[PDB]
């Protein structure tokens, strides 16, 4: 390979971050680091306050973008999201909330933490105390604009006009627009929602997102009745959007982009057509759940940033058809569809359940079944190739492919998908306006080792040494290095054994070859990613290491508190991550 720099490093099991030969890593920052000038230590007893936690490095940091500092090189500034929190860490008790106080600081714990680096000594390094820092939390004060925006379905009684949220919560992964603003995409907000009422009646498109009474052990609701369906039932339609903040301006309100669709979002991924149009394509995390992609009405101004100020609320959202492919087992390929989801359009109508275009966002999943959009296996994160176009999507897994309604086929091969695949596709022309593409399976995740000979086997790309499972995070370099980083079983038995724990592999688009890079502590996964402008640091995230009661990193303090961390990786000698030494 051209692109692969390194040795594939063998799995392992460690609590700790293992890298290729001349490699090394250093904590950039850790949940629960204040941010502003005097601010509040890090308590790891449990004991500080939800206040607090406002001000600190949320929890569970997922992804993330680097932004280059105008006018500075040794500047830049990172936009991270906070994803959910790990009671057992939280609150001193360890376990679920038992108070409005609880709530708060559960809610404080996650949204998204804007932050300055600067490099010293070639190292880049927090700068606590910058004028840039901040936290976007789970009660912070939010707009939302785009079709949906005063709806009658957006408003509670909270907010009566159907344009102001409270918080942007359980954010997952990221975008990065070209007009200098951070997207932030809330996936699994409906577990945090339940009922005073454990015989609450919901209706379909409450039960399509997935919502329940009991909360999934989330537990905000008997404290906090924002989140009592009983009470406020459309405040579960103010989330599972886009998220637009401008990192640059910390007094700005962040705007929930109706546009791009009501969902489970898990990132969202820029193009540009080739007449100029932004395009975001964008995946649903949830098992058999679909792939979209939003096209602006408007042309991306280059010259004048602040002139794209709502170039995401007006355009097409689109959703995805695959076709069942040529059934190569190794290498299936096949072509597929973008379909439209506007009202009045492809059977979208009052007939249908939507009245107007606003709901057909709020009920973009709903919508999508209507138009035949294909069932996919956990759509994840999705990136565009720098070097070529060619967009991939990690397909994470999919215990229940197979199964009635959803059918083994084209880019979802196997029923019982404990592995996951990447999909990656063509678009016509390689133009980001065309309306077909060319798909095709750039990897089939498996162990050759457990299932040698068999579709558990992975593709050939996959072999006993490089093996991994559920793929998740992607991120391109300026190279055309494709990044891999994993949130699967981490067991190192059965299906999984010689896997270890979640890592990072690194790939070569064009070969199909795959090399081992990272391997990360016990109980975590590996997710966010992004370099310095010079490529020669990699910053890679460590989520919610320990989750299971065994970890104690980055510290290692005896008996110590495991803390999410965003990773600086470095080379030794000074050159660019990924590439030959
Ligand atoms: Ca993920
Ligand atoms: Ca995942
Ligand atoms: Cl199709
Ligand atoms: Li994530
Ligand atoms: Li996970
Ligand atoms: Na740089
Ligand atoms: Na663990």
């Amino acid at each position: 390979s051209r692109l692969l720099g390194f040795d594939s490093i063998p799995a392992a099991t460690t609590d700790t971050i293992s890298l290729p030969k001349g490699y090394k890593s250093s904590v950039l920052i850790s949940w629960g680091q204040p941010l502003h000038k005097n601010g509040p230590a890090f308590d790891p007893s449990g004991n500080g306050t939800a206040a607090a936690q406002e001000v600190q490095f949320g929890d569970n940091n997922d992804g993330m973008s680097l932004f280059e500092f105008p006018g500075e090189k040794n500047r830049a500034l990172m936009a991270i999201n906070n994803e959910y929190t790990n009671y057992r860490y939280l609150y001193p008790h360890g376990g679920m909330p038992q108070s409005a106080e609880d709530v708060r600081k559960a809610l404080a714990c996650e949204g998204v933490s804007v932050i300055e680096v600067q490099r010293k000594n070639g190292q880049w390094q927090f700068v606590q105390g910058s004028r840039y820092n901040r936290r976007i939390h789970g009660n912070s004060p939010l707009r939302i604009s785009g079709p949906a925006a005063g709806h009658e379905l957006m408003k509670t009684s909270a907010d009566k006009h159907g344009k102001k949220v409270l918080g942007t919560f359980q954010n997952c992964a990221n975008g990065k627009t070209p007009w200098g603003t951070y997207l932030t995409c809330e996936e699994n907000f409906t577990d945090c929602f339940g009922s005073s009422n454990a015989q609450q009646q919901f209706d379909p498109a409450q039960k399509r997102y997935g919502v329940s009474a009991a909360s999934r052990e989330i537990n905000w609701h008997p404290f906090d009745p924002r989140f009592d369906m009983a009470k406020n039932p459309n405040e579960l339609n103010r989330h599972g959007w886009v998220v637009e903040i401008d990192p640059f301006d910390p007094q700005s309100t962040p705007v929930k982009r109706t546009a791009l669709g009501r969902f489970k979002h898990e990132n969202a991924a820029l193009a540009e057509t080739d007449d100029g149009r932004a395009v975001v394509y964008m995946g649903d995390d949830e098992r058999g759940e679909f792939i979209y992609k939003f096209v602006s009405r408007d042309k991306i101004n280059h010259r004048n940033a602040k002139a794209n100020r709502d170039i995401l609320d007006h355009g097409t959202l689109y959703v995805a058809r695959f076709d069942a492919g040529d059934g190569n087992p190794d290498h299936p390929k096949g072509q597929g569809q973008w379909i439209e989801l506007t009202h009045g359009k492809n059977g979208i109508d009052a007939s249908s359940g939507f009245a107007d275009q606003a709901e057909v966002l709020i009920h973009a999943r709903l919508a999508a079944s209507v138009v035949g959009a294909t069932r996919m296996d956990r759509p994840e994160w999705i990136v565009v190739s720098p070097k070529d176009g060619q967009v991939y999507c990690t397909l994470t897994n999919n215990a229940k492919r197979g199964e009635d309604g959803q059918p083994v086929g084209g880019p979802n091969p196997r029923e019982k998908n404990v592995y996951g695949q990447i999909l990656r596709w063509r678009t016509d022309r390689d133009d980001h306006a065309s309306k077909t593409f060319a798909w095709d399976l750039f990897v089939v995740a498996g162990n050759p080792s457990v299932h040698a000979g068999t579709p558990k086997g992975g593709s050939s790309n996959i072999t006993p040494q490089n093996m991994f499972n559920s793929p998740d995070g992607l991120g391109f370099d300026k190279a055309g290095r494709l990044w891999i980083l994993t949130d699967g079983d981490s067991s190192n038995a059965g299906d999984f054994a010689g896997m270890g724990n979640n890592q990072m592999l690194c790939a070569d688009p064009a070969t199909g070859e795959i090399r081992r890079f990272m391997v990360g502590p016990i109980g975590c996964e590996v997710t966010g990613i992004s370099f310095s402008p010079d490529q020669k640091t990699l910053f890679v995230g460590i989520q919610h290491p320990g989750e299971n009661g065994g970890s104690t990193f980055p510290e290692h303090l005896p008996n110590g508190k495991p803390r999410s961390s965003v990773m600086a990786i470095t080379r030794e000698d000074g050159g660019i991550v990924g590439a030959h030494h």
